[PDB]
């Protein structure tokens, strides 16, 4: 099952970072459409990436769920390699954040929901993810989250936990505690100016809320964060939370 370049027709770039950048892209038998994320070889083994990109793909081809950004397969030529993605025609979750400036209590309720069950279900199949960020979040026809990025196993430093700065299977809880709070105020709970002050706040678990933060929201996002790993909740226990329950779709 090989895959060329000249099996598509590529058209508008869709975003870029660092490695290479996205296209739409369609494949001219079938006329399918789907993106087309172009990564530099030299770029690659230039970060000492180059092997973690291929466990990651591996793992990622293997994964089914409709929260998660589904990975068709994978290719190269001398020079660079291309991943075959599925298309999310609404954006990143970090744009409609830029538009919208925050979330209403619903929308939260809702993607939290969604990102929930695509953690239990990669869990089911001793899957965990690292660190999640809302630039690796896309939207579906129908506005559905997808998770995007390759980020699995079997963010410097606004999502990434206390475990993981100071020196697993609970850092999805603290992901899911970080996102909750981002989609509500508009900035992620750690923010700094720089990443000196940020670890500090992140090692402390510093943060507040503002006054239109419900009660509700804070008590599930206090039980999310907290510096010890063991004392965060199952990701059962927070789809059945009261004010999951109460505002998710
Ligand atoms: C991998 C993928 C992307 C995508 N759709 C989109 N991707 N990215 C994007 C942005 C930055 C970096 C990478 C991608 C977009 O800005 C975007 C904007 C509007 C509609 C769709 C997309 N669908 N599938």
């Amino acid at each position: 099952r090989q895959w060329a370049l000249e099996d598509f027709e590529i058209g508008r770039p869709l975003g870029k970072g660092k490695f290479g950048n996205v296209y739409l892209a369609r494949e001219k038998q079938s006329k399918f459409i789907l993106a087309l994320k172009v990564l530099f070889k030299a770029q690659l083994e230039k970060a000492g990436v180059e092997h973690q990109l291929r466990r990651e793909v591996e793992i990622q081809s293997h994964l089914r769920h409709p929260n998660i950004l589904r990975l068709y397969g994978y290719f190269h030529d001398a020079t660079r390699v291309y991943l075959i993605l599925e298309y999310a025609p609404l954006g990143t979750v970090y744009r409609e954040l830029q538009k919208l400036s925050k979330f209403d209590e619903q929308r939260t309720a809702t993607y939290i929901t969604e990102l929930a069950n695509a953690l239990s279900y990669c869990h089911s199949k001793r899957v965990i993810h690292r660190d999640i960020k809302p630039e690796n979040l896309l939207l579906g026809s129908a506005g559905e989250l997808k998770i995007a990025d390759f980020g699995w196993s079997v963010g410097t430093l606004d999502y990434l936990p206390p475990e993981m700065i100071e020196g697993d299977e609970k850092v999805d809880l603290w992901s899911l505690g970080v996102l909750c709070y981002e989609f509500l105020v508009g900035k992620p709970p750690f923010e700094a100016n720089t990443y000196q002050e940020t670890y500090k706040r992140i090692s402390r678990v510093e943060f507040t809320f503002p006054d239109f933060v419900t009660e509700g929201a804070r008590d599930l996002i206090s039980r999310l964060l907290k510096h010890n790993p063991s004392q965060r909740p199952m990701l059962r226990e927070v789809l059945e939370h009261p004010w999951i329950t109460a505002n998710s779709s």
